[PDB]
C-alpha cells in the first residue's frame, strides 16, 4: 500500500526527525499533504522545552482544524516517521483528517525499546486503529526500518 | 475510592460542564488540584469555535507542563465530569500528572449516545488505563450518574 510517491514523503518525515534530533528534540517528523499533492504543513517534535505533548501530528491536527474545511481534511494525507501515539491518533480522528502513512509502527518502536533495555513510554503503544477505528492506515515502510532503528537508538537506546 | 472531598471537586466539574452547555459548548468540565488541596486551574469544553480537540483535560495537561515542575505534576490530581478520551488520557500521562477521578465513565456516555441514536464517535471509548497503564484512576461516582445523564441528554439527546 506504500507507493513511490508515499515513500518520498516518508523520507521527508525522516529528514524532519533528524532535524529534531540535531536540535535536541526527539526524532519524530510529520507532513500534511492535500489531495492535489501539495504539502500544506510540516513539523517535528519539540518536547525539549518541557512539554512532552509537543508532537508534530498533534500540531497538524490543530492546524488542519483551523485552516481546512472538513472536506479538505478528509481528503488530506498525514505522513509520519513514526506511527501516531494515542494522543495524536485521537486528535487526528477528532478533527476528521484522512489517511495516515507511517514509516515505522509503534510495534517496531516498542520492540526496539525492550531490546535496548529502555523504559516503556508512559503511554501504551496502541495501533492507530485501536484508537481511531475508521482511519485508513498504511505502513510501515521496509526501506526505512534500518534508518529509524538507528535514529531511535541514538535518542532512546543509550 | 471516592472521598467526600473528591465529590466536592467532581460537583465543581459538573458546574463547569453546565457552564459549557449554557455557552453552546459540550458538557465536559475538569479541575486540576495541587497535592496541598489548592485548585490550580479549571476548564471546560470549548469546541464550538470549530476545534473538536478543545477538551479541558488536554488544556490542563498543557497548563501543567507550562506552569508546574514534574514533582508538582506527579502529586496533582485531575477531576473530570467525563472520563478522559484517549487524546486526553495520553496527554495526562505524557506530562506525568497524577491521579484521575471521574464522575461518569466513557462507557456510560457511549451507552447513552447509542440509546439516542447519535453519531458514534470517531475515537474509541477506551478506558484510561488502556491508554495510560500507570495512571491511578478512580470513578465513576454513582451519586452523580443521573445528573450527568441529564446534562448529556441536554446536548446529545434526540
Ligand atoms: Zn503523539
Ligand atoms: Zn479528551
Amino acid at each position: 500500500a506504500i507507493s513511490d510517491a508515499d515513500l518520498k514523503y516518508l523520507r521527508r518525515c525522516v529528514d524532519l526527525a533528524r532535524e529534531a534530533l540535531d536540535d535536541g528534540d526527539e526524532p519524530f517528523g510529520s507532513v500534511l499533504v492535500d489531495h492535489t499533492g501539495t504539502t500544506l504543513f510540516e513539523d517535528r517534535n519539540r518536547v525539549k522545552d518541557g512539554d512532552a505533548t509537543a508532537h508534530p501530528e498533534f500540531a497538524i491536527a490543530r492546524w488542519a482544524a483551523r485552516h481546512l474545511t472538513p472536506d479538505r481534511r478528509a481528503r488530506a494525507t498525514v505522513y509520519t516517521s513514526g506511527e501516531h501515539c494515542p494522543m495524536c491518533a485521537a486528535a487526528h480522528a477528532w478533527v476528521g483528517l484522512g489517511r495516515i502513512v507511517y514509516a515505522t509502527s509503534s510495534a517496531q518502536l516498542g520492540g526496539w525499546l525492550t531490546e535496548w533495555g529502555a523504559q516503556a513510554p508512559a503511554v501504551a503503544t496502541l495501533p492507530i486503529n485501536t484508537v481511531a477505528p475508521g482511519v485508513v492506515v498504511d505502513g510501515p515502510a521496509e526501506e526505512l526500518a534500518e534508518t529509524m532503528h538507528n535514529l531511535y537508538r541514538a535518542k532512546f537506546g543509550r
